[PDB]
């Protein structure tokens, strides 16, 4: 499992600089509302009744790909090292990068893997 958080934090961290991640309650509701979602990164260290209640609700409602990562360094380095949070929503979307020679390849792959795994489990 330890490796999971690694590969995960790495994927999101890479996309974070590629403008593919969206943190903040606002970005969350918007990602699930506009349909522009990807991976719900939750801070294992910070998770109030809000996330603990929305987790089973949003999951049992639509079953969105939500993952947890107990590591402030990760959640922060992914969302914003300067302004870290506990609720983040990744959005691996690329039009040209999809078929272009970019990190999107390994990124999307590794991401879809970790994400899919979290959903199934």
């Amino acid at each position: 499992s330890k490796k999971l958080n690694k590969k995960v934090l790495k994927t999101v961290k890479k996309a974070s600089k590629a403008k593919n991640v969206k943190r903040g309650v606002k970005e969350v509701v918007k990602a699930l509302r506009k349909g522009e979602k990807g991976l719900v990164v939750i801070a294992g260290d910070i998770s109030p009744a809000d996330v603990i209640s929305h987790i089973p609700v949003l999951c049992e409602d639509h079953s969105v790909p939500y993952i947890f990562i107990p590591s402030k360094q990760d959640l922060g380095a992914a969302g914003a090292t300067k302004r870290p949070t506990s609720v983040v929503f990744i959005v691996p979307g690329s039009n040209k990068k999809k078929d272009g020679k970019n990190k999107e390849e390994e990124y999307k792959e590794s991401f879809n893997e970790v994400v899919k795994e979290v959903q199934a489990l």
